[PDB]
C-alpha cells in the first residue's frame, strides 16, 4: 500500500525501480529487497489475462522454477501472489543478452569463450538430467550477470508468460530435424542449438544466417560453416560433436564434457554433471539477522524446512548472495 | 451332505470361484453359510508334503493366529482332514496396491498418506511381536473393498501361495555387498521403496536384468518427481539409506511430519492390539439364536480355537 514518504511503488517486500522488459501477458521490473538490501528482477503477470488452462500450466512452470538450483540459470526467490497478479521475484542479470555482448563487443578470445561455454553446457546439462527440454533456444535466454557469468533465463518457461515475437529468435537456433519433418522433441534438439551457441561465441556470428527464412532453411539443411582462420582446431573439432545433422549422431552433453577443447587448462577440473548441493538451512548469522527484522525463529524454520517461497525464504536465500 | 449337482461347501462355508491357484495351494472366495460374511479360503493338500513342507505350514498357522492388526490379513476358522487343510482368512477383494497404482496412476499425497500409516503401523507391529519378513514385494500388499491395506504373507516363506519374480525392486542392497541379509532394516528399505510406488506410481530402481538393477540399488540415488512435496522427498531419504545401521528405526519414523499431516492430535504410534472382547451378548444372543450353547461359546471364545464358534464370532464383528 503505500510505503514510505514519497517514495517509489512497493510489492511486498520490494521496492520497484523500473520496467526492464515489457511484453504480451508480462512486465519485468527490478526492484530492491527493502530489508536485505539486494537488486532483484521481478516478473509481473497478469492472472487476469489468462484462462484456467493457462494459469495452471503457469503454477506447474513455477514449481519448476523452484526445483532449478544451479549457478548458472536465474534463481527463483520468492512468489507474492495477489488476487489479480503474480509476482516471482528473480535473480538478476545487468549484463544483458550473451549475443548483444557479442555484437558490441566482437568475439571472445577461446579462454573467455570456453569459461563461459563451460557454465552453459553444465547448466543445459542440469536441466536435461531433471528432464527439462526446453526445444525453443533463443539469445534471450542466455544473459550474462554483473560478473559476466551466464544465466539461462525461462529455461523450461513457455513463451505464453514472457507477443507477436515469438518466432524471432528462434530459427537461426533450431535444429535442422524441423525443416526436415522428424519428430522435434528431445535433449538432441538442444544440443543442437548449443553447438550454434559455441559458434557465437567464439566467431561472434551465427553459423548459419540468411536474409529471409528459405535461405536460413538451406543453410540449415546443409549444415555447412565458415572456420574462421582464427578458429583452433580443436574448437572445429568440438563443433564437429554438436552440428550433425542426424539427431542420433550428436554427443550427449554428458559425454560431451569430457571433450579436449571444453577441458583446457582445467586439468584437474574436468567438467562433470553438476551435483546439488545440500541447501543449508541453519546458518545461525543468517538466522540472528532475520530475529533482528522482527521474524521469530519458529516460524524461521518453519519456511525453510517446508521450503516456501515467502518472504522469509526468500530473505535468507537473498541474505545470500545470491 | 451335499448341496446338489450348485456349489460344494466345507463346514460352515460354500465355495465359490477359484482367485489364486499355485503349487501345493489354492484360494476359494467363499460365503460364511450363517453369517452372510464374504472370505477367502486356503485350500493346502498336505498329501503331497514331505515332513519339512509340513512343519513351515504350521509355522506359517501359529503367525496367524499371533498377529491381530487392522491391516493384515486375519485369521477367522481352521478346518483339518488326515489329507486337507482350510484356513479361512479375511479376502482382500481390491488385488494388489502396485497393481492398483499401475491401472489407475499414483495417489494424491492425502491418498498415499493414509494407505502408509496403515503399512507402517503392520509392520511395526510384526518387528514388535518380532517377525521380520526379508522378502517384501508387492503381493504382500492387497487392498480391501474399502481401499483399506491387509498385508499378506508377511513373515511367511512363499511355498505356499515364480518365486523371485517381485523381490528385487524392493529388495535392500546389503543384499548385493555378501553380508547378512537379516534384521528389520531390510524390511525399513522396503518401505521406502512402497513409499515411492505410492507418490509415484512406479519404481525407484529397476533394470532389464539383474545386474541394471543391482547398479541402481547400490547407488542408491533416484528420481524425486516435480509433482513432489519437499516433506515426502525428506521422508524417503530416512529409508533409503544405503548404510543399514544409518537407516531410520520405525518407531521415530512414525513422528515423521508427512506421516503426521491432517493427523495433529492423532499422531502415528506402535499398535497396541487390545484384549479381544469375548463378551458382547448382542453377539452370542444371536449366535444362541444360531443354536450354540452359551457356555461352548465360552469354551471355544477363551480357549480361541478357530472352530465354528469362534469364526461365527469373530466373523459377526463385520
Amino acid at each position: 500500500g503505500a510505503m514510505g514518504s514519497d517514495e517509489q511503488p512497493h510489492i511486498g517486500n520490494y521496492r520497484l525501480l523500473k520496467t526492464i522488459g515489457k511484453g504480451n501477458f508480462a512486465k519485468v521490473k527490478l526492484a530492491r529487497h527493502i530489508l536485505t538490501g539486494r537488486e532483484v528482477a521481478i516478473k509481473i503477470i497478469d492472472k487476469t489475462q489468462l484462462n484456467p488452462t493457462s494459469l495452471q500450466k503457469l503454477f506447474r512452470e513455477v514449481r519448476i522454477m523452484k526445483i532449478l538450483n544451479h549457478p548458472n540459470i536465474v534463481k527463483l526467490f520468492e512468489v507474492i501472489e495477489t488476487e489479480k497478479t503474480l509476482y516471482l521475484i528473480m535473480e538478476y542479470a545487468s549484463g544483458g543478452e550473451v549475443f548483444d555482448y557479442l555484437v558490441a563487443h566482437g568475439r571472445m578470445k577461446e579462454k573467455e569463450a570456453r569459461s563461459k561455454f563451460r557454465q552453459i553446457v553444465s547448466a543445459v546439462q542440469y536441466c536435461h538430467q531433471k528432464r527439462i527440454v526446453h526445444r525453443d533456444l533463443k539469445a534471450e535466454n542466455l544473459l550474462l550477470d554483473a560478473d559476466m557469468n551466464i544465466k539461462i533465463a525461462d529455461f523450461g518457461f513457455s513463451n505464453e508468460f514472457t507477443k507477436l515475437d515469438t518466432f524471432c529468435g528462434s530459427p537461426p537456433y533450431a535444429a535442422p530435424e524441423l525443416f526436415q519433418g522428424k519428430k522435434y522433441d528431445g535433449p538432441e534438439v538442444d544440443v543442437w542449438s548449443l553447438g550454434v551457441i559455441l559458434y557465437t561465441l567464439v566467431s561472434g556470428s551465427l553459423p548459419f544466417d540468411g536474409q529471409n527464412l528459405k535461405e536460413l532453411r538451406e543453410r540449415v539443411l546443409r549444415g555447412k560453416y565458415r572456420i574462421p582462420f582464427y578458429m583452433s582446431t580443436d574448437c572445429e573439432n568440438l563443433l564437429k560433436r554438436f552440428l550433425v545433422l542426424n539427431p542420433i549422431k550428436r554427443g550427449t552433453l554428458e559425454q560431451i564434457m569430457k571433450d579436449r577443447w571444453i577441458n583446457a587448462g582445467h586439468e584437474e577440473d574436468e567438467l562433470k554433471p553438476f551435483v546439488e548441493p545440500e541447501l543449508d538451512i541453519s546458518d545461525q548469522k543468517r538466522i540472528d539477522i532475520m530475529v533482528g527484522m522482527g521474524y521469530s525463529q519458529e516460524e524461521i524454520q518453519e519456511s525453510l524446512s517446508k521450503m516456501k517461497y515467502d518472504e522469509i525464504t526468500a530473505t535468507y536465500l537473498l541474505l545470500g548472495r545470491k
